[PDB]
């Protein structure tokens, strides 16, 4: 779920608000996207988004009637590491992989400000 | 809270269901607990119950209208270690170090099926 997210990237990126940070970042960083990435951490966000389209094409995750941004999983963060558990069934644990794969590109890419709220028409 | 300490028993030792193998055993394990532990099993438990009755007294538990059992909070467990996550406020991080203590020690000890259900008259 969203709230799990939120806090694997504040485990990667300590001094930062993820939901304030790099929501409605770029065309993909935020509900929906489209269009072509205008940079790099946008396109951290195409690759997740293509993840979560790859987990509902999973009969297990067809099984649940739950939403990416509201299926919670279990993870933990020790030391800026993430570690997505073994509790975890199937579905929850291929989203919670896309979640560590975007968490760790975020912090791996730069942040330009220019981005922020982009006006949609550029996508 | 229950369902994570039951993971984190799983998590050490897969083979057992912890709700129907651990519950009830000796003095301790199980709701309550008085007299002299009965083994080294036992043991753990009293340990156990004696961790969250000093949760209890921590000003910081004390604000939270949450029972240990009910008070969830966040953990993993890969390869068969378990791992109490950052995210976790004071209070949940104390009862999770509590959980992840009793498991390792439930591992580590003998299991004595003569002490299932063990008469309460015995404390
Ligand atoms: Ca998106
Ligand atoms: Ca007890």
């Amino acid at each position: 779920a969203l709230w799990q997210f939120n806090g694997m990237i504040k485990c990667k990126i300590p001094s930062s608000e993820p939901l304030l940070d790099f929501n409605n970042y770029g065309c993909y960083c935020g509900l929906g996207g489209s269009g072509t990435p205008v940079d790099d951490l946008d396109r951290c966000c195409q690759t997740h988004d293509n993840c979560y389209k790859q987990a509902k094409k999973l009969d297990s995750c067809k099984v649940l009637v739950d939403n990416p941004y509201t299926n919670n999983y279990s993870y933990s963060c020790s030391n800026n590491e993430i570690t997505c558990s073994s509790e975890n069934n199937a579905c929850e644990a291929f989203i919670c992989n896309c979640d560590r794969n975007a968490a760790i590109c975020f912090s791996k890419v730069p942040y330009n400000k220019e981005h922020k709220n982009l006006d949609k028409k550029n996508c």
